């Protein structure tokens, strides 16, 4: 899924959209 309406990554981490997929990175 993507990011917003789901859970996030916390402050400092951002999340990566791919094909609707949603990977957390540092």
């Amino acid at each position: 899924y993507t990011c917003g309406p789901l859970f996030q990554c916390p402050a400092g981490q951002y999340c990566q959209d791919k094909d609707g997929t949603g990977y957390c990175f540092k």
